[PDB]
């Protein structure tokens, strides 16, 4: 059905536009995933400029169709089954001792491209704080998040804890709440308790001048037991 597009590799195309503190930007990111293997490699450019938040606050916000999910867990894969239509991605990311991120993102297929289309609003950051001050190191921990289905709205939620190591040696808390929910009004499989596994590795390409981050990315699914 869906995850049949998950097949082989699948180009990626990702377009966020953001508002923290009345700070504007935007970011467009190319590249692939591959499902099977439960990869993704994209490159992001922020095309105004200056990124006004450090790049790993986004690494969360910027398709989890891309998941590797095992056979034996294929009937509790909900984000490829709301494919080719997609589905809505929110989030409330609360940053603690900050502000906090509002996101709403379509991702679905546009030809044979996916997309992933970001409206991001930031509310009540402090200036001289961890991300509005740019204090937050260039990396990203590895991390399992907790999927619960929510048969009330015909789709997913989950709360789960990510945790930005500080340059000074503190870690700085983004607390996420997610719901998902269906595009389309075919059927979508809706999973039992389980988790996804996630690690990241983030590098810059050297002939590139513009504000910019590179992504290796793994989320494999698990928990069934």
């Amino acid at each position: 059905k869906g995850e049949e597009l998950f097949t082989g590799v699948v180009p990626i195309l990702v377009e966020l536009d953001g508002d923290v503190n009345g700070h504007k930007f935007s970011v467009r990111g190319e590249g692939e995933g591959d499902a099977t293997n439960g990869k993704l490699t994209l490159k992001f450019i922020c095309t105004t400029g200056k990124l006004p938040v450090p790049w790993p606050t986004l690494v969360t916000t910027l398709v989890l169709c891309f998941a590797r999910y095992p056979d034996h867990m294929k009937q509790h894969d909900f984000f490829k089954s709301a494919m080719p239509e997609g589905y809505v991605q929110e989030r409330t990311i609360s940053f603690k001792d900050d502000g906090y991120y509002k996101t709403r993102a379509e991702v679905k297929f546009e030809g044979d491209t996916l997309v992933n289309r970001i409206e991001l609003k930031g509310i009540d950051f402090k200036e001289d704080g961890n991300i509005l001050g740019h204090k937050l190191e260039y990396n990203s921990n590895s991390h399992n998040a907790y999927i619960t289905a929510d048969k009330q709205k015909n789709g997913i939620k989950s709360n789960f804890k990510i945790r930005h190591n500080v340059e000074d040696g503190s870690v700085q808390l983004a607390d996420h709440y997610q719901q998902n929910t269906p595009i389309g009004d075919g059927p979508v499989l809706l999973p039992d308790n389980h988790y996804l596994s996630t690690q990241n590795a983030l590098s810059k390409d050297p002939n590139e001048k513009r504000d910019h981050m590179v992504l290796l990315e793994f989320v494999t699914a698990a928990g069934i037991t």
